[PDB]
């Protein structure tokens, strides 16, 4: 296969189905992408994410630069030998997660510092740096160095933040092909910027298609605008980004905003979602999802979900997750998480069948009135 | 497959290997019994489990009638449906957990009344009840309800500990007997006590076998007595049992313990050691247990055991397995606790090979000289 190569093979109003090739193995879109916090998919081991219908993973680089180390994991193989999964991984930046779950930021032009949330130590994280550690991890698929824009954001505030995330959407650029073994084998996504405003959401397009990336992220939604806000937005948002390149949807996880993601023209979701679902007692089905731990499912003997063809429903009950997860036992997380991850990728296979057969407006539709 | 039917197949000194026939399966002696806490061998499906060659696991009584309910498990068609285990199953009285676990518990010849360390609840646990239970829960090996004796234990208390679990030995027998599906489909263990005293222990036997039970357990052991004097005490307690019937020393896990137990005629074994193993990371190896998460692990890219055959030391590395355990993932339990299982299921597969070949003696020197 090739370093990167995106295929479209049907459409349906902005809906697209197709394929990505990367060396490490071929990615069918609409595609999710389930989680990997500390080189590791919770409670699963990577042949069962894979069982599930997975085609690739993302991998948490603010957490992998903390806990292992980056250096360390390069001197062990690299990520995918580390963890056991040989397929795609993309890593995000590690610039949204060290605003959000680090101490005393020192934020610059040159990047930012920080403290660990861990042992209280300190990094400098930059555009440089990030491509870097991605690098060093291995990543098939690196996401640029960005700074996100918090939620509400003033329009002057929201086009510095933008303004910025576009020089080092350059520096991340520049990074990644002065590195001859990351630029031959893996592949560079831009993140556009711009908060709620479309002129913003222009010009943050118009920097990321002059640069050139092998695909583009919407990032700075799922930030608590709410769906309604944040369909608004994806549809003046999309339709700026290259057409011929992959759209990313960043941090968007619930059904029914995939559904609505997938109608405004993204390519590629994450989430962990699916996995804290299986934390708190929440399972997917197609009528909704469900708290297990409700006194309801005690006897139940339904598997979680009536048509959901993984291996937790064709051999456990409802009234068995519901013992194991109150009892606190590893077993319920594990049911819960691959039970959830599986119905994750039957939606995203319901989704792409649809698009290649012209129904899948129908489909958003038929989804919608049994789930809701 | 007959309701139960023990055979040797060969023998060297007061070691024996053979098997145990039952409806659910064969059971292959020397056995180790996995332990399932609440209906779940700990960070395991039960296909792994049986993955490493386990061909029966422990159920504990205590928990399963206070967590779901013993009753709630019987209406839900029984422990292997619920839990999807479908070979044998022993089950503990729950006397012992009794004792340990719980609050406020009142003595009597009737049997034993006691809080739960749950919800602190009340309930009233007798050889009658006990066995109620085990049926309910659909227990193919019932063990007898007793009452264990603390050490050290002086020799009238002991002697009166002894006689009332005689007593409910009885009882255990009769209430067995009654219930015809238990009676024609499982099979029935008494258990020996008299604590470290040799004409106890003798006495316990003789009623035991004047009772009459499919196998027999040396219970009592294990309670902080030392490796020294449970071997003197396995010297003249095991000889003392029906040579005929299986020997099950309960509560005993340590490699070098069961070793010494099979040296001294037992046939079965159960423990938690394995499954706390992997909680503390704690993994065992042909040259000994090792930290996991001490440093000298952290860029060990070996696996946990050289030698060892399960599928974690064919896929992962001790750096790796290191990682997980002190992030705290679930994957480092499941890991861990795989390959703690699998690693005990190859230590006995070890002694009954060696037992059929005339080579156990052997055996046993040249797994001690490396493990120690
Ligand atoms: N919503 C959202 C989520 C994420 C993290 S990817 C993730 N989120 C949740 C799990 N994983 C984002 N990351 C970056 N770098 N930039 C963004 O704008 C952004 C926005
Ligand atoms: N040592 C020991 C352990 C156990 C529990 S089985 C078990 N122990 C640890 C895990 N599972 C015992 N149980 C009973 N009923 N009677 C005993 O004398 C006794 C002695
Ligand atoms: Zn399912
Ligand atoms: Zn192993």
């Amino acid at each position: 296969r090739p370093r990167f190569s995106f295929s479209i093979a049907a459409r349906e109003g902005k809906a697209r189905t197709g394929t990505i090739e990367m060396k490490r193995g071929v990615i069918r879109t609409p595609a999710f992408m389930p989680v990997g916090t500390a080189a590791t998919v919770k409670a699963l081991k990577p042949e069962t994410v894979r069982a599930t219908g997975a085609d690739i993973i993302l991998g948490n680089t603010y957490h992998l630069m903390l806990r292992p180390g980056a250096e360390r994991i390069a001197k062990l193989g690299g990520l995918h030998s580390f963890m056991g999964w040989d397929r795609p991984i993309l890593t995000d930046s590690g610039g949204y997660q060290v605003m959000s779950l680090s101490s005393l930021t020192k934020q610059s032009e040159e990047g930012v510092t920080f403290k660990s949330h861990l042992d209280g130590s300190r990094h400098m994280l930059s555009p440089e740096r990030s491509i870097e550690i991605q690098h060093l991890l291995g990543s098939d698929i690196v996401m640029a160095f960005d700074e996100c824009t918090p939620y509400p954001a003033t329009p002057s505030r929201a086009a510095s933040s933008m303004e910025r995330s576009m020089r080092w959407a350059k520096r991340s650029r520049d990074a990644f092909d002065s590195r001859k073994e990351q630029a031959e084998n893996a592949a560079l996504f831009g993140i556009q910027q711009g908060s709620v405003f479309e002129n913003l959401r222009q010009q943050s397009a118009d920097a990321l298609a002059e640069i050139g990336f092998d695909g583009y992220a919407v990032g700075g939604l799922a930030v608590g605008e709410g769906q309604d806000e944040m369909f608004r937005v994806l549809d003046f948002s999309v339709p700026m980004l290259p057409d011929d390149k992959p759209h990313y949807l960043m941090g968007v996880g619930k059904p029914d905003d995939i559904v609505g993601a997938v109608e405004r023209g993204i390519d590629m979701f994450d989430c962990v979602l699916p996995t804290r679902s299986g934390r708190n007692g929440q399972a997917f089905t197609w009528d909704g999802p469900i708290n297990i731990r409700n006194a309801r499912f005690s006897e139940d003997l339904k598997p979680l979900d009536s048509e959901c063809h993984c291996a937790v429903c064709q051999k456990w009950s409802r009234a068995y997750i519901h013992h194991l997860i109150r009892a606190g036992e590893i077993l319920g997380a594990m049911l819960m998480t691959e039970h959830n991850i599986a119905f994750y990728q039957q939606l995203m296979q319901k989704i792409r069948d649809s698009i290649s057969e012209g129904r899948f407006s129908q489909f958003a539709q038929d989804f919608r009135a049994r789930y809701f």
